[PDB]
């Protein structure tokens, strides 16, 4: 047969502290962002009723 | 005498935490800002040889 088959992984992600796992959440819960925020603070504003 | 002289004092200005002076140097050394930055961060830039 000229049929080629190919199964490839599950591809890797780059998180902080140079750790990489394929879950996007598991990830960040290890890991944390790639790129940190220097601060602490993220400011909310709502609008609505 | 044929003229109304009047002398104004210094103007106080309200800085942080109900405390007024009328130098800004000196109050905001000793009260801070009136308006207490939510964070700690500020993140400069420079641009230049």
């Amino acid at each position: 047969m000229t049929f080629e088959t190919r199964i490839f992984d599950e591809p890797e992600l780059e998180f902080g502290d140079h750790h990489h796992h394929q879950d996007p959440r598991l990830g960040l819960s290890e890991a944390g962002p790639l790129q940190t925020f220097l601060g602490d603070v993220i400011k909310i504003g709502v609008v609505g009723n």
